[PDB]
C-alpha cells in the first residue's frame, strides 16, 4: 500500500480528471438520468443525424462535408474527436513520472501505438449496449444505427461496443482507468523503442501501482489485475484490426479523406 506510491496513483487520477473532459462519473450519471429529465438527442437513423447536423453547420459548410455521404460526414467529426484524443493524452502523459524524461523518439513512439489502445479503452466509458454518448454527452448514436451503414463503415465501431460491454463489466472506476492507460502509454514492447530498458523501469512502476490500486479498490476481484493484463492484450489486437481498415478505407473510398495528425500515426504502423 506505502504512501509514495498512493501519491503517485493520485498524480496520475488528477490528470486524466484534467486532461479529459468526458470520464466515467459524468458519462454514468447521463445514461443513468437520475440527475436531469432532458436526455440527450439519440441518433437513431438518417434523419435524426441530419437534424443533429443542423446544428453542426458552419463545421461541415467550412469542411466542405455538407454534400457528402452519410458514411463519411460521420466518421469525419468522429475521427475529429480522435485528434482531440491525442493531444488530451499527450498531456495526460506529463504526469506519468519519467515519460518526459524519455528522449523525444521514445516518447513519440509511446503515444504513437498508445493512443488508439487508450482511446478503444476509455471509449467504453461513454459506452452501453445500446449507443454511446457523443458531443460532450449532448448526444447518443445508437449502436444499431452505426451497424446500418454500408460496409465498411458499419463493420468500424461494433468491435468497439464489443470490447466496451466485457470490459464495462470490470466495473472499474476513473480512479482505475487512469492508471491502466499510463500502463498502456508506458509499454516497452512497442516497435522501434530506443531505451527499450529504461522504459521497462518505467512501465514496472505504474503497473505495480496499477496491482496494488486494484488490490486496494476491487478487494474481492483477487484477479482484476490479470484481467486487465488480458485487456491490453485484447486492445492491442483491437487497434491492429483497426489500423488495417483504416488502409483499407483510405484507397478504397476516394471520398473519406484521412486528417494529417491521425495520417501520421497510422503510418507504417502495423
Ligand atoms: C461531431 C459530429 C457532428 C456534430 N453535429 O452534427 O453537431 C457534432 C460533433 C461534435 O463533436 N461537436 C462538439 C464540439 C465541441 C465539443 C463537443 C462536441
Ligand atoms: C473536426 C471536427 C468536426 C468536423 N465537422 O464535422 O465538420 C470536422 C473535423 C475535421 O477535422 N475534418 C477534417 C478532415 C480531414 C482533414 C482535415 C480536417
Ligand atoms: C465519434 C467518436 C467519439 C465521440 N465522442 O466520444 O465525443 C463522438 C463521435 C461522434 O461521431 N459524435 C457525433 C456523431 C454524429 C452527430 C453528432 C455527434
Ligand atoms: C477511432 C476513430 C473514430 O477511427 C477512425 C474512423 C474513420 C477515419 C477516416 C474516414 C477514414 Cl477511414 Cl479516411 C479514421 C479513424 C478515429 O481515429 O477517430
Amino acid at each position: 500500500m506505502t504512501a509514495d506510491l498512493k501519491s503517485l496513483a493520485k498524480r496520475i487520477y488528477e490528470a486524466y480528471l484534467k486532461n479529459f473532459n468526458m470520464n466515467k462519473v459524468k458519462a454514468r450519471v447521463i445514461l443513468s438520468g437520475k440527475a436531469s429529465n432532458n436526455p440527450p438527442f439519440v441518433i437513431h437513423d438518417m434523419e435524426t443525424l441530419c437534424m443533429a447536423e443542423k446544428t453542426l453547420v458552419a463545421k461541415l459548410v467550412a469542411n466542405g462535408i455538407q454534400n457528402k455521404e452519410a458514411e463519411v460526414r460521420i466518421f469525419h467529426c468522429c475521427q475529429c474527436t480522435s485528434v482531440e484524443t491525442v493531444t488530451e493524452l499527450t498531456e495526460f502523459a506529463k504526469a506519468i513520472p519519467g515519460f518526459a524524461n524519455l528522449d523525444l523518439n521514445d516518447q513519440v513512439t509511446l503515444l504513437k501505438y498508445g493512443v488508439y489502445e487508450a482511446i478503444f479503452a476509455m471509449l467504453s466509458s461513454v459506452m452501453n449496449k445500446d449507443g454511446m454518448l457523443v458531443a460532450y454527452g449532448n448526444g447518443f448514436i445508437t449502436r444499431e444505427f452505426l451497424k446500418s451503414l454500408r460496409k465498411p463503415f458499419c463493420d468500424i465501431m461494433e468491435p468497439k461496443f464489443d470490447f466496451a460491454m466485457k470490459f464495462n463489466a470490470l466495473e472499474l472506476d476513473d480512479s482505475d482507468i487512469s492508471l491502466f492507460v499510463a500502463a498502456i502509454i508506458c509499454c516497452g514492447d512497442r516497435p522501434g523503442l530506443l531505451n527499450v530498458g529504461h522504459i521497462e523501469k518505467m512501465q514496472e512502476g505504474i503497473v505495480h501501482v496499477l496491482r496494488l490500486h486494484l488490490q486496494s479498490n476491487h478487494p474481492d476481484d483477487i484477479f482484476l489485475f490479470p484481467k486487465l493484463l488480458q485487456k491490453m492484450a485484447d486492445l492491442r489486437q483491437l487497434v491492429t484490426e483497426h489500423a488495417q481498415l483504416v488502409q483499407i478505407i483510405k484507397k478504397t473510398e476516394s471520398d473519406a479523406a484521412l486528417h494529417p495528425l491521425l495520417q501520421e500515426i497510422y503510418r507504417d504502423m502495423y
